[PDB]
């Protein structure tokens, strides 16, 4: 079992590029986070900053979840993002994904000492 | 009690603007369109465009929702949008928001016929 940590880095950090590298990125990027096992995880976002930038969101905006939850903070500058979404004809164990790139604020929920991110909220 | 479509205009559309015309944006918004009667609707987006534009959306990348169900819908192009979020010290009845002006895709879920959208998802 991972930690909400660990469960965050795996699943929505990529400093390894400055942005998605094709159209296939989301499912390459999708498979070898093994975010297509058990299911297609139908939506699922990545961001190239790097970790310490992403981290150092928790000290931010504190702004409100979507589920009304008051851990969650807002980035204050913008940020490389990938939104990876299943599309045309996904269907498991045959996973398919849109990939959108684009510069967006993000919104991650925060727990813990050290405080870091523990869920990805949305971007604006 | 509103039909899906018309809590969707009620919460969602804005056509009378191209964007926010101020910080203050969200704080009147969420008050005049009934999102702080019961609650502080934690985070609410409008939208921007045309009713028209926005419809059209449910004609466009057929993509999965947040939860999974196959009802969604990415414009093909970029709308003004704006996303407003508790911030602060809002607290209810005292809702205070956060306002942030953006230009993204969006996805809506859509249902009936005529095929319209229900609910907003996302933003990319």
């Amino acid at each position: 079992k991972e930690t909400a940590a660990a469960k965050f880095e795996r699943q929505h950090m990529d400093s390894s590029t400055s942005a998605a590298s094709s159209s296939n990125y989301c499912n390459q990027m999708m498979k070898s986070r093994n975010l297509t096992k058990d299911r297609c995880k139908p939506v699922n976002t990545f961001v190239h900053e790097s970790l310490a930038d992403v981290q150092a969101v928790c000290s931010q905006k504190n702004v409100a979840c979507k589920n009304g939850q008051t851990n969650c903070y807002q980035s204050y500058s913008t940020m490389s993002i990938t939104d990876c979404r299943e599309t045309g004809s996904s269907k498991y164990p045959n996973c398919a994904y849109k990939t959108t790139q684009a510069n967006k604020h993000i919104i991650v929920a925060c727990e813990g000492n050290p405080y870091v991110p523990v869920h990805f909220d949305a971007s604006v």
